[PDB]
């Protein structure tokens, strides 16, 4: 009555198991006398959906085991498809032969047969963005003129909004469910289960706390914890063999192959890369030279970002926030966005950009953006960054010319609430405010911030001091010449100019740098 | 009873007189469409400045009608669709509405259904 899930695998899904047994399989756990006296028919299908690699197959196999059914006949979606005519239907019909045979011979006493579909969304006609006959055959077989009373079909899918509606009516697959990402308790349980054999031989637990490893893994999924365990084992073995080969140690340590905490923490740091979690190896690719404070505006922008983060974290009546950074070109409006995102400590941080869409048509860009937002919707806290909204739209002053589909997709996606009980933050970046204002986009954004350039000689002198690429004697002349206060330059352009000037002999450096700076006498 | 609670997030407040006028007019239109023989089809359009709350009042008017069929054809369920898919989906919803004996369909954010942009202009004919 109270089930036995926790004993064998399926570490973190107790509540789901209780719910599923309470909801559907009520007539299979009753004295058949009363059930027959009432005349109630059993359920003939269920459906599970969620993120990949979260433990759906294990649940299906355990459900099959608990009901004391025959061996399941697993099947995969793409495998059931062919280019010839009337071949997919044969594959679909081939599954129920044993069920028909036992329904005929044994009459009304045969046992259960469970079929396990996978990627059921592959064979479906809803892809408006497939041989409709296939789903027609499946529905005819599951429910038709001839009735089967000893079957149970379990479905699996990653996208639950691509499923044909007719396949979800009562009498067919009619009990849905969601297996979500695990939490702390779950992570401790999965880790203990997987590690429970190694500690059997007392070759682990050498000052390695499972709870410590558990609070380190923030948004790890199921299979990735096992992958971390595997990688730690392999790395420790390699280290031990190398060390023993290096030194003529006695047999005492030659036998010792113990795994260490340092192995679990190095493998976590450098080997496993989460799919739904943070990613530290791409921030350096944007904020390369770091943030140097050259004036108040940097402090103002960072404080405003902190305030917005605090507003979005703890709040109610407003679960979606947006913001836009605007400024003249070469002002460094991507480094600041990256820094603001990093300083929030959110579990899921992502950075979309056009660098990974070279040559893509508009439709592919729409699909990629939709997938990124779908990933963002599967967590309790999120932060998405859009790099250059002008390049994503494919804008060009002549014409004007651009793509409307991507613009409509962005406009719709900037005003969509996440599923119940979750928060989201969006941070844009652009250098053309007027065009966006003409296109009505700026009305959608909740707020805006301004990123100015350098405008005073003292600011440039302080920037040069902080960067440290010129000496006092040269600094004197530079200050004398820049006292005129007529300066309009960007930090990136300043870096480029300095590196261009530093290429010649130590005599003409100041003169060349001054000439180049003077040539760039812009005037807003 | 999930879409109506999904769209009316923070309820309906009585911040003035206009709310009452809007609700009364909606009630009168509903009553007209309930009892008549020469006017079997009725239409009404709500318009106003942006951020004025024109998707909550329509949802409330639809809910308070006690009709046996109600649907909301919002444009946020059709992200990335092509024109033909949009037409087919709208036709499906309306055709389903035809098979009942008393219904009410809500069309939300018309300008976003046409893909309008002041530059050009451009849209889907
Ligand atoms: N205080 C600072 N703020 C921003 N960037 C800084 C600062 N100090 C140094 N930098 C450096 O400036 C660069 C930021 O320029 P970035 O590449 O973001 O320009 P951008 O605005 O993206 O240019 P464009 O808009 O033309 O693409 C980085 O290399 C960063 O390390
Ligand atoms: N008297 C009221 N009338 C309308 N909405 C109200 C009222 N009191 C509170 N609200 C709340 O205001 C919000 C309605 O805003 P809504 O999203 O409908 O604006 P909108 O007109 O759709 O904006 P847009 O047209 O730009 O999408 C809801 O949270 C609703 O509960
Ligand atoms: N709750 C869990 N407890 C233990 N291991 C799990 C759990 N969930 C997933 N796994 C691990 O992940 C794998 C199972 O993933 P699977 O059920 O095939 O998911 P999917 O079919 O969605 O890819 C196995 O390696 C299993 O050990
Ligand atoms: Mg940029
Ligand atoms: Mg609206």
């Amino acid at each position: 009555p109270d089930w036995n899930f926790e004993k064998m695998g399926i570490g973190g899904l107790d509540k789901e198991f209780s719910d599923i047994f309470r909801r559907a399989f009520a007539s299979r756990v009753f004295p058949p006398e009363i059930v027959e006296q009432m005349g109630c028919k059993h359920v003939k299908g269920i459906l599970l959906y969620g993120p990949p690699g979260c433990g759906k197959t294990l649940l299906a196999r355990q459900i099959g085991k608990m009901l004391n059914a025959r061996e399941p006949k697993v099947v995969n979606g793409p495998e059931i498809l062919n280019k010839y005519v009337g071949e997919s239907e044969a594959n679909i019909r081939k599954l129920f032969a044993d069920a028909e045979e036992e329904q005929r011979r044994l009459g009304a006493n045969s046992g259960l047969h469970i079929i396990i579909f996978d990627e059921i969304d592959a064979i479906c006609k809803q892809r408006g963005s497939v041989h409709d006959t296939v789903v027609n055959q499946l529905l005819s077989k599951i429910d038709g003129v001839e009735q089967l009373n000893n079957i149970l079909v379990i479905g699996m899918t990653n996208r639950p909004d691509l499923i044909d509606e007719a396949l979800l009516r009562p009498g067919r697959l009619e009990v849905k469910m969601e297996i979500g990402l695990p939490d702390e308790k779950g992570r401790l349980q999965i880790l203990h289960i997987h590690t429970a054999r190694m500690r059997g031989h007392q070759l682990l637990s050498a000052d390695v706390d499972i709870k410590e490893l558990a609070v380190e893994t923030k948004n790890f999924s199921g299979a990735e914890l096992e992958g971390l365990v595997r990688a730690a084992q392999s790395t420790a073995m390699n280290r031990h063999i190398k060390a023993s080969t290096k030194v003529e140690v006695d047999m005492e340590k030659a036998e010792s192959l113990q795994v260490t905490r340092g192995d679990f923490l190095a493998s976590l740091e450098n080997d496993i890369k989460p799919a739904f979690g943070t990613n530290q190896e791409d921030y350096a690719s944007y904020i390369m030279n770091g943030i140097i404070k050259w004036g108040d505006p940097v402090t103002r922008v960072l404080d405003d970002g902190e305030l917005l983060v605090q507003q979005t974290k703890n709040s109610d009546r407003t679960p979606l926030v947006s913001v836009l950074l605007e400024g003249p070109p070469h002002s460094g409006k991507t480094a600041l966005a990256a820094k603001i995102a990093e300083e929030s400590n959110f579990p899921f941080i992502k950075i979309c950009s056009p660098d990974k869409m070279i040559g893509f048509s508009e439709t592919a860009k729409c699909q990629a953006m939709k997938k990124i937002f779908d990933d963002a919707y599967k967590s309790q806290l999120s932060c998405v960054v859009v790099d250059d909204i002008e390049r994503l739209l494919d804008y060009v002053p002549i014409g004007p010319r651009f793509s409307n589909l991507v613009l409509q997709a962005l406009l719709v996606l900037l005003k969509k609430a996440p599923p119940q009980g979750r928060k989201l933050l969006i941070i844009g970046t652009t250098s053309r405010k007027d065009v966006l204002q003409e296109m009505e986009m700026l009305n959608a954004f909740s707020t805006t911030i301004h990123v100015p350039n350098i405008a005073t000689g003292e600011q440039l002198l302080e920037a040069l001091e902080l960067l440290g690429n010129f000496k006092d004697k040269e600094r004197t002349t530079i200050a004398q010449q820049v006292k005129g206060k007529k300066v309009w330059i960007g930090i990136k352009k300043l870096l480029m100019l300095i590196e261009m000037s530093l290429q010649m002999d130590p005599e003409y450096r100041v003169r060349k740098f001054l000439a180049l700076l003077r040539e760039e006498g812009a005037s807003p």
